[PDB]
């Protein structure tokens, strides 16, 4: 049977879905009391049916039992014979349950009309999996208790990795062009803009522009030729505290909003950082300028200050870029999609997939990250208080059409290459949101032949409704039209998907070694740009217990790729295809053209890595899920 909408679907479809939905909304229940998010939209509690499939699962704790593992084997063996035991037991216990899940699939597929009869079995195995996590849990509570007997300067921030490579970063990181190159293929490609003329709080003069530039470049010149770029940290507010503050398990912390230049050269043949203040206010953050080769006495002053932007870019990147934008943006659209459009709604039956596991993953990031002393207490200098309500406060005030990727290289004045050339998160983006609108405008006209049909739909409008009401996404409005519900839907989809993954899959390649990148610092940002030394540069970097979270929770959350854009496929038992009208499914349909539209995207992306100074890979199709479920 065909989904409908309500004002067509027959009698008994119309009260059979209206009852759905208000048995929907006993079990989807909104709150802003949520414990450690306080104020933003949230699942009351993850309902059964949203509890993680046991493929996920398996893929999570997978990656969780090697990170544990490796852990225990970089331990001296008198500190590893206290988790040896339990490291072994959880290993061995997980590779059963993967044998039952094997067990259980070849069953299905030995008699596939008897396959009802496992649904109870393929349940207990989910909840023996997150049972398995439990332990888990409680052996992470006893490594953390015991941090201080198990836990060039930076050897203590390789050894956190036990086995693991380090990242390319481990190598690269001083060097200003990689630097520079964060701003445009990073985890936080949103911040950077154009800058046409500076802020008054930021006093770069034409004389440091030349130094750095040469003295036949000008900030005239550079501005008006579209090639300076400014990173300014102010939105940071609460994430940059005044000064130092001191936590129970990471001793004194600082962190900051800074403000940076870049520069194109007149080649455009990439980014240069030119200037750095290390916070907003220029009479108590002295002008750091980019030093040459020979002046010694000006490097160390550098390294700081650009460790500085490095601070203040976990904590936008984490809390803005990546919780707030994604996630919990994302949660707002689940629980407004299953209270509102029926489960027989065509657009319930589009949305639904890019969900999946969205309310279990943000309850665990409430739950397990945000609270006093967890991860992100310790990961980050603010007071957790102030985390939790910065980043809810920025996902309050996300505006969902400014957010729109067009929209948001526009206003960034980076939309045009010719301008700005390498910018890999612009260029495939755009590859990969007109795709999806193509999809959505296909599928929204299998269902919406006229604007009257979007108006006339009771369900949507709720759903509008929830949206801007009870979800509290800023600059949601009434939808009036066809064009206007593919653009939603569009962006409600690349948000899911393809957002969350040029932001999340970075975390393990870019963000696990804390000398390249961290969201605390234990020094004050330099006082000045001359006569710093390696000894104050290390004195900016974080305590190992800092490290060792870092290294494992952006691993694992780069780790687990689970479903895939597109596809359109049940990834759990019995996988079965998402959509079921002819309309959508037709050899050459809307599904097949979306479909082959992201193997051709792919493609045009292998290209142009293939020219590119780095590869950058996050946005490759095949690299998507459909949802942020991690
Ligand atoms: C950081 C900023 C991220 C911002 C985005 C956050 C958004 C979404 C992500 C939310 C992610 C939520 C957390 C991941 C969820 C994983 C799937 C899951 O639900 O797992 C649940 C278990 C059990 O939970 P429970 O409440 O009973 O006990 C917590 C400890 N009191 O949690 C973990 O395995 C702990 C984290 C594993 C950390 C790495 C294992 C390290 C083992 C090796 C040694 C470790 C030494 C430390
Ligand atoms: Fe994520």
């Amino acid at each position: 049977i065909p989904p409908s909408l309500p004002q067509y679907d027959n009698l008994a479809g119309k009260l059979a879905r209206r009852a759905v939905l208000t048995s929907k909304k006993l079990v989807y229940v909104w709150t802003e009391n949520f414990a450690n998010v306080k104020g933003v939209p949230m699942a009351r509690s993850v309902p059964l049916g949203e509890l993680p499939n046991v493929d996920w699962l398996l893929k999570t704790a997978g990656v969780i039992v090697e990170l544990i593992v490796n852990f225990v084997a970089s331990l001296p063996a008198s500190a590893a014979a206290q988790f040896e035991r339990i490291a072994a037991g959880l290993s061995g216990d997980l590779e059963a349950a993967r044998q039952v899940h094997e067990a259980l699939l070849e069953e299905a597929k030995n008699d596939p009309a008897a396959a009802g009869s496992l649904l109870l079995r393929f349940t207990e195995l989910q909840t023996r999996v997150i049972a398995l996590l439990t332990r888990v849990g409680l052996l992470v509570d006893d490594i953390l208790k015991s941090a201080s007997n198990l836990v060039d300067g930076l050897n203590r921030f390789r050894a956190v990795f036990g086995t693991l490579r380090l990242p390319e970063v481990a190598d690269s990181f001083r060097d200003d062009e990689a630097f520079a190159y964060w701003r445009v293929a990073g985890p936080n490609p949103l911040l950077i803009r154009r800058v046409d003329a500076l802020p008054a709080n930021f006093p770069l003069g034409e004389e440091q522009f030349r130094r750095v530039m040469g003295a036949d470049d000008s900030l005239l010149e550079a501005a008006a030729s579209r090639r300076l770029y400014l990173l300014d940290y102010a939105e940071l507010g609460k994430l940059a505290p005044s000064g130092a503050v001191d936590k129970l398990l990471t001793g004194t912390g600082f962190a900051y909003a800074p403000i940076a230049l870049f520069a194109l050269g007149k080649d455009r043949a990439g980014l240069l950082p030119v200037a750095i203040q290390c916070g907003q206010d220029p009479a108590t953050h002295p002008m750091f300028v980019r030093p040459a080769e020979s002046e010694s006495d000006l490097y160390w002053g550098w390294q700081m200050a650009k460790t500085v932007v490095q601070v203040a870019e976990e904590n936008y990147h984490e809390m803005f870029v990546h919780l707030a934008q994604t996630h919990l943006v994302s949660e707002a659209f689940c629980l407004a999609t299953q209270r509102t459009l029926a489960p027989s709604h065509p657009l319930h039956v589009l949305l639904a997939p890019h969900f999946e596991g969205t309310l279990f993953i943000n309850e665990g990031a409430a739950r397990i990250l945000l609270p006093s002393a967890g991860f992100i207490d310790v990961m980050f200098a603010a007071p957790i208080q102030d985390t939790q309500a910065t980043a809810g406060g920025n996902r309050l005030g996300f505006d969902f059409y400014r957010g729109m990727l067009p929209e948001s290289l526009k206003a960034r004045n980076v939309d045009d290459p010719a301008a700005l050339p390498d910018y890999p998160y612009r260029d495939d983006g755009l590859l990969v949101w007109n795709a999806i609108r193509q999809w959505a405008a296909d599928y929204v006209a299998v269902y919406y032949a006229s604007d009257g049909d979007v108006t006339a739909d009771v369900e949507l409008a709720a759903w509008v409704g929830e949206v801007i009401g009870s979800g509290k996404v800023a600059g949601f409005r009434p939808i009036t039209g066809r064009s206007q519900l593919v653009e939603v839907l569009t962006m409600v989809i690349f948000t899911a998907s393809a957002q969350h993954a040029a932001v999340n899959f970075p975390q393990p390649s870019m963000m696990t070694y804390a000398p390249a990148i961290c969201a605390m610092s234990a020094a004050p940002a330099p006082d000045s740009p001359s006569g710093k030394s390696e000894a104050d540069w290390l004195k900016m970097m974080p305590p190992t217990l800092v490290a060792l979270e870092k290294v494992n929770i952006y691993h694992l959350l780069g780790s687990v790729y689970h479903g895939r854009l597109g596809d359109y496929r049940q990834t759990g038992f019995p996988y079965a295809p998402v959509f079921s009208d002819r309309r959508v499914t037709a050899s050459g349909g809307p599904l097949e053209r979306f479909q082959a539209r992201l193997k051709e995207v792919e493609a045009t992306i292998r290209t142009r890595n293939q020219a590119r100074r780095k590869p950058y890979e996050y946005l490759l199709p095949s690299r998507i899920p459909a949802s942020t479920n991690i």
